[PDB]
């Protein structure tokens, strides 16, 4: 899978380790080997929720499979509280957007999952 | 919903109360309440729209509902229309993808849309 | 069609004529004329893949149509190809996500391509 956070939150507030974190984290919730996980953090944006540049981001998780309703709302869970506990954003203030991937449609190693 | 804009006009060059007035203007266009709209404008980018890299824009609209022909036409000259005012960037030269997400799929506060 | 790049690849080692280079390889690609491949390169990324932060990227190739199995496995090649020859990333440290665009909801000009 992919995940990407996007924040205003500056770069020095981002901890040590919270890449290797992320990719542990998302191993567990979504079962996926770490092997396979990719993380991006983007800090000093210049953002904006609800018109306010109040802590806040935005992210995407995209996955072959391991999307649906109820999966999705752990993912929130877990990765809402991860921002919260580590970059100190409120969860009102994150927006993750979930997509599910079919295997033609990821590239990978000059060929695609299918 | 979510609108982000990625530029190579400079920082400098994008005005003071860009995201208000795009929070405001999406608020209106897609008919959501404020406090749902999220902004991230990224200017400096590494871009070039037809080989060239004059100023030009990627862009992307997130909304659950509100995405269909007709409205993805307003929003086309909308968004154009500030971006040619605001960041002097011609119209030909910004691409805007719109997606319509299922509710399921958007997280936010710990849990998703659905 | 647009064509973005994050990678963790410093600025520095993105050669020059990089973004040409994308446009003119992924117009033959597509087959649709440079004037409307946009390009988009992001070094310098705070990102993590399989938990290794050893050169790598996260790619997206958004298209009207000219997306499918056999293709995507040809353009996962071509574009594997260019960043292991251009920014000496790994094959096996490259994703690459397709999209098949509705002309519906592709925004340009004012317009949308519908
Ligand atoms: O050739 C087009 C194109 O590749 C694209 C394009 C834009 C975004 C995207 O993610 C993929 C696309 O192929 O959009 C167009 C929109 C128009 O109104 C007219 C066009 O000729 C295009
Ligand atoms: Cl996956
Ligand atoms: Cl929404
Ligand atoms: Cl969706
Ligand atoms: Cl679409």
């Amino acid at each position: 899978p992919m995940f990407i956070v996007n924040t205003n939150v500056p770069r020095a507030s981002v901890p040590d380790g919270f890449l290797s974190e992320l990719t542990q984290q998302l191993a567990q919730a979504t079962g996926k080997p770490p092997q396979y996980i990719a993380v991006h953090v983007v800090p000093d944006q210049l953002m904006a929720f609800g018109g306010s540049s109040e802590p806040c981001a935005l992210c995407s998780l995209h996955s072959i499979g391991k999307i649906g309703g109820a999966q999705n709302r752990s993912y929130s869970k877990l990765l809402c509280g991860l921002l919260a506990e580590r970059l100190r954003i409120s969860p009102d203030r994150v927006y993750i957007n979930y997509y599910d991937m079919n295997a033609a449609n990821v590239g990978w190693n000059n060929s695609t999952f299918a």
